[PDB]
């Protein structure tokens, strides 16, 4: 198998690469529950520094994963409850229209048509409370799901509050570590930086810049192997011995809404496996990802299928990453990539590769 393996990714990555030019690339599959490392390219085409299995690449949305699972946790230690009224962990949030919207909507974007970003102008506190008093809902709570940076981001930063940890000791305390994610990283540190790959972006070496929620919506670095640590918890939650890290897990793919074939859970998106892989591969393009869609919920919410299809595209201007696994075969994949190239050629990709070793 680790041949057939080799071989099947090489037919696959090594001309996707070539058709979308990207610079550098790591793979991880996760075959049987075990990992199997590929890379590619450079992690500073600058300095021709080739990329690593200790290369850190920026996940971009692939980081609400760890959002919803932490939020999970939250959950599980009886911190919080996704009913909640958002206005029960902001009080200042007085305006009228935040009547009805709970946490469980900001998590699944379902709050009525929060936008895909919040406003580069938002950067105090006293902005952010500003910029949500005086947005007008298009939708009724949990009618529309509209994906929004601007909505998981506050559901994680009000997840955390109950805790008194901010959101990043939070992660780290509750997340990264009982998972040993050692190089997982929402800030850099100065220590780490000679591992960070820069992102390219039509001629350009970019980093992600800071915005309001960025941590809790986008602005997660990590290693591929430190993702394929993180799909393999995700895919046995029953190995990680903390308990309510064990039920966040679980309730991040608990099935809350139905929209078309997809499932929305806290973070992660679902389908039933074996999927059409024309249904992922055509709804990771913008025109399906970023469209609003009627949503009908799931009562009680679905407790995670084994037999899913769990995946996550995450970007940066300088970045794509792709995550998906199915838990039933102990299979699954990592793609990070310091450029943004168009998610239905990471999606097609990805599900050639475990098409093949299902």
């Amino acid at each position: 198998a680790p041949q057939q393996i080799n071989d099947i990714v090489h037919r696959t990555i090594t001309p996707l690469i070539e058709q979308q030019k990207i610079p550098g690339m790591a793979v991880a599959v996760i075959y049987q529950g075990k990992p199997y490392y590929f890379t590619w390219g450079y992690a500073d085409i600058a300095k021709k520094q080739p990329v690593t299995q200790q290369t850190l690449f920026e996940l971009g949305s692939v980081s609400k994963t760890f959002t919803g699972v932490l939020g999970g946790d939250a959950i599980a230690r009886g911190e919080i409850k996704l009913s909640d009224p958002t206005t029960k962990y902001w009080p200042e949030l007085t305006a009228k229209q935040w009547n009805g919207i709970t946490l469980l909507h900001l998590a699944t974007y379902t709050a009525g048509g929060l936008p895909l970003q919040v406003p580069d102008e938002v950067k105090s506190s006293s902005d952010l409370l500003r910029f949500y008093q005086n947005w007008q809902p298009a939708w009724a709570p949990g009618t529309q799901r509209l994906y929004a940076n601007s909505s998981i981001g506050l559901f994680g930063a009000l997840a955390v509050k109950p805790s008194g940890l901010s959101f990043e000791q939070a992660m780290k305390t509750r997340v990264f570590q009982p998972l040993k994610l050692n190089h997982t990283w929402i800030n850099v540190p100065s220590a780490e930086e000679k591992n960070y790959a820069w992102g390219y972006r039509e001629g350009k070496a970019v980093h992600v810049s800071p915005g309001a929620l960025d941590a809790e919506a986008y602005g997660v670095k990590s290693t591929i192997e430190d993702m394929a640590r993180w799909v393999q918890s995700n895919l046995k939650p029953l190995d990680i011995n903390e308990k309510t890290l064990q039920q966040g897990i679980q309730l991040a793919q608990s099935r809350y809404w139905q929209t078309g074939d997809m499932y929305q859970g806290l973070g992660w998106e679902m389908l039933d496996w074996p999927v059409n892989p024309d249904i992922i591969i055509n709804g990771s393009d913008n025109k399906i990802a970023l469209a609003a869609r009627p949503v009908k919920p799931i009562t009680p919410p679905t407790p995670a299928v084994r037999a899913s299809w769990v995946h996550k595209t995450g970007a940066t201007g300088g970045f794509g990453s792709y995550v998906a696994f199915i838990p039933e075969k102990e299979l699954g994949i990592v793609m990070l990539a310091n450029k943004n190239y168009p998610n239905p050629a990471r999606v097609a990709a990805a599900w050639q590769i475990l098409n093949a070793l299902q």
